[PDB]
């Protein structure tokens, strides 16, 4: 009875990037990323407690790594800005929520990126195989941290032989964004439409660090919340003197207790509606 | 090598209705409803080549027969208007259809109304039923008239236990209606969007006798071809002198034509696409 779900996203990028590019390699060893992030990794696997305290103390081993390495993949390495900075935040989530298991009474599969089911739909090569095996797609959208289960989904046809595919029925998904734009906000959104769609009792965040959007008016829908962790707009980033604020803890607390009450929930209870009046509560 | 799929829907519904509505009952056997269906059935049952001519005297045979006992329908019992009229067509396209077998080359399991698939989602109890057995919804459009396969589809979680759904899987998707309103036509519209999605290479088609809409604009979105069989406006139905118009045989034959034509290809053929220079074709 215990959990070992943890996937390490961001040092397997650590250590696919040293070999894949020996470049970035010579720049990991020459400015320490590889300890910094073993220390990050340690601090955070020795807080096992998921109180308020210990979840502020997650987000300050998380403010520290981010203190030492983001300023080394921004200034040394121009190639690897997406390619290991967006992991660090799957990373964070993986540690956050490694406990979960003994609180929600089951083991859950997958707490990690993935790519969370959207539809099936059939495009049978001729007449004869869609009455045969009918040949089928699965849609499913990447995101960039996923609590949730895996299912087999088979199909067969007159002849008899089926087809599966594997797939992820999230029950949280959360996009992360060191700044949040227009292009990428719409792309969410309309994602959000989707995902509501194929599983309705997943919730739906997306975390940024900086906000970047203009005067246009955002459209917010199905997306069940958006943080912005350093409360900052990321023009400010640019400007002499700028120090970046930390990553609030108080929003990863609230985010932490937000997904935990979820989990816990049943998420379609007919009697509990009609006890309440109301299908939806607090 | 053979077919024997006709299932009969209109005179499955006069039986229903008989015993279902004794009242019925006695206006059936007192205007003779029964053996004008059996005549119907029995002058299509012969006429069993697919030729232009076998095609105008099938026609020919609805002509007669809708003559026969739409008046009843239509004055001797006002509860049973779209409980036995909407099924004449449907039944008409069972026997229109009833020797592709050998054409196509496949037996053809659905060649009569049936519920379309159009989307698979998950709506799980709780966390340990996500993870375990994760319950699922799939969602179907009644079609008035559907060629196509059918699929048993699987979802299995950690439990292994496996949860099956029969579903139909359109290649043709045909409704029936005796005259084509605006209410009617966007919810066709709507439904030609979701079948798109979920099966991109289903035809459909909206089958009407008479058009009533008025100077407003239809959205044509997805619908491969609306037919209106008598060239007539709903409105011309109760003026004085009125006299309907056949159910055109030339449209019938079109519709055939299409219906083969598109159940004898190969649906996306990549080389066919290279040599031609264009994915579709006439």
């Amino acid at each position: 009875n215990q959990f070992n779900p943890l996937v390490y996203t961001h040092g397997g990028k650590l250590e696919r990037k040293s070999k894949k590019d020996k470049t970035a390699s010579k720049v990991f060893e020459e400015f320490g990323v590889m300890e910094a992030y073993n220390c990050w990794k340690e601090a955070s696997l020795c807080i096992q407690q998921r109180d308020k305290d210990s979840v502020l103390k997650l987000v300050a081993a998380l403010n520290t790594y981010k203190d030492a390495v983001e300023p080394i993949f921004d200034s040394r390495l121009n190639s690897a800005q997406e390619v290991l900075q967006p992991s660090i935040l799957e990373e964070f989530f993986e540690y956050l929520f490694s406990r979960i298991d003994s609180i929600v009474g089951v083991n859950i599969p997958i707490r990690h990126p993935a790519k969370g089911y959207l539809s099936l739909s059939f495009n049978p090569h001729n007449i004869e195989t869609l009455i045969q095996s009918p040949e089928y797609t699965v849609r499913a959208k990447d995101h960039d941290f996923i609590i949730g289960g895996s299912a087999k989904l088979t199909i067969q046809g007159h002849g008899g032989e089926g087809e599966t595919t594997n797939i992820v029925v999230p029950a949280v998904a959360i996009e992360c964004k060191r700044y949040l734009e227009r292009n990428m906000l719409d792309e969410c959104a309309g994602t959000a439409e989707r995902l509501k769609r194929a599983t309705p009792y997943c919730l739906y965040f997306v975390v940024a660090e900086y906000l970047k959007l203009d005067d246009g008016a955002p459209e917010l829908t199905e997306i069940d919340e958006i943080y912005i962790l350093r409360h900052q707009r990321n023009s400010e980033r640019n400007k002499p003197g700028f120090k970046p604020n930390p990553i609030d803890g108080e929003l990863i607390w609230d985010l932490y207790q937000e997904v935990m009450n979820h989990l816990g929930k049943i998420w379609w209870d007919p009697n509990s509606a009609l006890q309440r009046g109301k299908v939806f509560n607090r």
